[PDB]
């Protein structure tokens, strides 16, 4: 009975992955969820923030305190829910990878890493079909010259570990010659099988 339940789920997942364009193969591994307590998540968050601040210091990149929390400042003191820690750990790993790639582009300032909350964080405003993948939105803002902005676009596009799609870019006066960039993105999380104890 619980055997057939698991069999149904595993065959559902197998068909879900199979229906994907084989171009998504390099992105599938990192979508696997790692068991994570809320505290383990908070620790990984604070370590990533320390590494990022240190790296930006070494590279002469200014980074606001809100940016350095990688879109997860709400969990700097309050731990996330037990149900959401895995998924947040995925999104945190992805954003950490993305921001470090951007840190290699010769930018001059990281201004904002804004991350709308995912459904699983809020049970409040919520056994059929599961989507093959789900988007996770975020918006980043940074400042740099044109050379670095083009490098940043390419850095996002060339990523092989996490799939971020670029929904829009806006260029404004600064907040060589500096420009202020705001990028609206979706992180793609590929559907995972679930199995209760």
């Amino acid at each position: 009975s619980s055997n057939e339940e698991l069999e149904k789920e595993l065959n559902r997942y197998a068909k879900a992955v199979g229906s994907l364009e084989t171009a998504y193969k390099p992105f599938l591994a990192s979508s696997a969820l790692v068991p994570t307590t809320p505290t383990a998540f908070q620790n990984e968050l604070k370590t990533f923030r320390d590494s990022l601040i240190s790296s930006c210091k070494k590279k002469n990149i200014l980074i606001t305190d809100t940016s350095s929390w990688l879109g997860f400042q709400v969990y700097s003191t309050q731990a996330p829910s037990v149900q959401a820690a895995s998924t947040l750990g995925f999104e945190l790993k992805a954003i950490n990878s993305l921001v470090n790639k951007l840190a290699e582009c010769g930018l001059s300032k990281f201004i904002k890493v804004y991350r709308p909350q995912l459904p699983i964080e809020t049970p409040a405003n919520n056994e059929a079909d599961q989507a093959p993948w789900t988007p996770m939105p975020l918006e980043i803002a940074f400042q740099g010259d044109r050379e670095s902005v083009l490098k940043a676009m390419n850095a996002i596009t060339g990523m092989q570990d996490y799939l971020f799609t670029v929904n829009s870019i806006r260029i404004r006066n600064e907040r060589k010659e500096q420009v202020f960039v705001q990028v609206s993105l979706n992180l793609v999380h590929f559907n995972q099988p679930k199995a209760q104890e």
